[PDB]
């Protein structure tokens, strides 16, 4: 094969800033300690790109959760707050687009290269945490 567009987002990152993110898992559902031990989080992304294959690794002292996918077929997730979730992602203009579906919820997930840096937008009914991520 050659190289896909998806490729700026293969490396290692960790994460360098978070703004909102206990309102955002707040509005998800998330359970008090849970969103507390999971707040102090500083975990490493690990994307790789194997063929039309996508995976998404990421390491923390919270938990190590993993996804692979193709783009815009759906998939079984379990999140690293433990809901199991399906999900589908897709590439629109250079952004993954991420939608999570669970009990009648939905949440969305954009991952984005900006600058040096991988910026995850995490939105849920009007409230969206920003995660930013620099190369490890
Ligand atoms: O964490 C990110 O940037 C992130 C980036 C993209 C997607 C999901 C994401 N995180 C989470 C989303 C919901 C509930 C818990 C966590 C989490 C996962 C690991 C460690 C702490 C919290």
């Amino acid at each position: 094969r050659g190289s896909h567009m998806c490729d700026a987002f293969v490396g290692t990152w960790k994460l360098v800033s978070s703004e909102n993110f206990d309102d955002y898992m707040k509005e998800v559902g998330v359970g008090f300690a849970t969103r507390k031990v999971a707040g102090m989080a500083k975990p490493n992304m690990i994307i790789s790109v194997n063929g039309d294959v996508i995976t998404i690794k990421s390491e923390s002292t919270f938990k190590n959760t993993e996804i692979s996918f193709i783009l815009g077929q759906e998939f079984d997730e379990v999140t690293a707050d433990d809901r199991k979730v399906k999900s589908t992602i897709t590439l629109d203009g250079g952004v993954l687009v991420h939608v999570q579906k669970w009990d009648g919820k939905s949440t969305t997930i954009k991952r984005k290269r900006e600058d040096d840096k991988l910026v995850v937008e995490c939105v849920m009914k009007g409230v969206t945490s920003t995660r930013v991520y620099e190369r490890a």
